[PDB]
C-alpha cells in the first residue's frame, strides 16, 4: 500500500510564505485523501508493488475500471509527495539547475517571470512545472493532478496552483502566492530530481 | 460591454451558509475578472451585442483567437450571474421544479443526495447543475467555467464547487458546503429558468 509521507518540517516552517493552517490541512486532509482513494483502487492489484512514479508514467497499464481513480489520486499522491520535499525553511538559489536556468533563460529572474506567467495562466485547478524534456529544461502546466511523467517529461520543480494551496492566506491573489513560493524552494531537491532524470 | 451584476442582497445575507468575506471576494474580484476579460475579448466585435447565453451556447462559432478567453471568461460571467440570482436569504423549498423533483426522485431529499454526490465527485474546479436535457431533469457537473448550454442542456440550478467558493469557511470539507447550500437556494429563480427552458425553441 502507499503511505502518506510526513512533511520534512513542522507546519510553521514555511511562514510567512505559506501559512501553518494550509500546511496542516493541505498535508493531513488533501494529500491523505489522495492516498486513501489511491489505495482503495490499487491495494490488492499487481500495481500495488510498483512505485507511484512507474504507475503515473504508465497510466495505459492501469485497467480501465480504476484508470480515473489512479490518474487523479495517483497524480495527487505523486504531485504532493514531490511538493513537500521541494519546499524548505532554508532555501538557497544555487546548484546545478539554477546554473542551467541562468544559462538558458539568461537570468533566474527571467525564468521566474515565465514560470509565474505560466502558473498564473493555468485556468482552474493544476500545477506549474519545470521539467527535463530529452535533456532540455522546459516550463509546462498540467490540469488537476496530471503529471508531466505521463508525457515522458521528468518534473524537477512543481508549484500547486489549486486554490486550496493558497486561498486561506492569499485568497484570489495567486501571483502573490507564486512570488512567495521562490522564498521556500528546495533547489537541493530540484538538483536531485534533475540528476535522477539522467 | 458586459457588466458585473449587483447582488440582490447584502454580502452577509447568506450567513452562516456562505460567509460574507467569500460573497464579497467571489463577486467583487473573481466574477469581476471574468467580466473584464470577456469585455477585453469581445468589445468592438459583433459578439459585444449578443447575450452571454447566446455566446456560451455557441462557443463553436467564436473566432479561434478569442475562443478560449470567451469559453473561460464568458462561461465565468454566465455561471456567476446565474449563481447570485439562484441564492437568497429567503429560501422556500416549494414550487414547480420541487414538485417535478419529488415525482422523479421520489423526494427532495433523494434529489439532494444525488446532487450532493455528483457535486462532491467533481474533481478539480467546476460546477454542479440541475439541467433540462431534451425535456427531462438531469444532474450533471462541468469542469472549470464550462456550461451545459454549450451541449444544448438548459441550467436551472448551479452550485460553484471551485475551492474559492467554499475554502475560507469550509476548507477541505466540500460536503459541508454543499449541505449548507440547500438553506439558501432560490427555488423561485429555479422555477423561472425551468419555465423559460420549456419554451426555448
Ligand atoms: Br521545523
Ligand atoms: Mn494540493
Ligand atoms: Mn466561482
Amino acid at each position: 500500500a502507499f503511505e502518506l509521507p510526513n512533511l520534512p518540517y513542522g507546519f510553521r516552517a514555511l511562514e510567512p510564505h505559506i501559512d501553518q493552517q494550509t500546511m496542516e490541512i493541505h498535508h493531513d486532509k488533501h494529500h491523505n485523501t489522495y492516498v486513501t482513494r489511491l489505495n482503495a483502487a490499487v491495494e490488492g492489484t499487481d500495481l500495488e508493488s510498483k512505485s507511484i512514479e512507474e504507475i503515473v508514467a504508465n497510466l495505459d497499464s492501469v485497467p480501465e475500471n480504476i484508470q480515473t481513480a489512479v490518474r487523479n489520486n495517483g497524480g495527487g499522491h505523486l504531485n504532493h509527495s514531490l511538493f513537500w520535499e521541494l519546499l524548505t525553511p532554508n532555501s538557497e538559489e544555487k546548484g546545478t539547475v539554477v546554473d542551467k536556468i541562468k544559462e538558458q533563460w539568461g537570468s533566474l529572474d527571467a525564468f521566474k517571470e515565465e514560470f509565474a506567467n505560466q502558473a498564473y495562466a493555468r485556468f482552474g485547478s493544476g500545477w506549474a512545472w519545470l521539467v527535463v524534456n530529452d535533456g532540455k529544461l522546459e516550463i509546462v502546466t498540467t490540469p488537476n493532478q496530471d503529471n508531466p511523467l505521463t508525457e515522458g517529461k521528468t518534473p524537477i520543480l512543481g508549484l500547486d496552483v489549486w486554490e486550496h494551496a493558497y486561498y486561506l492566506k492569499y485568497q484570489n491573489k495567486r501571483p502573490d502566492y507564486i512570488s512567495a513560493f521562490w522564498n521556500v524552494v528546495n533547489w537541493e531537491k530540484v538538483d536531485e530530481l534533475y540528476n535522477a532524470a539522467k
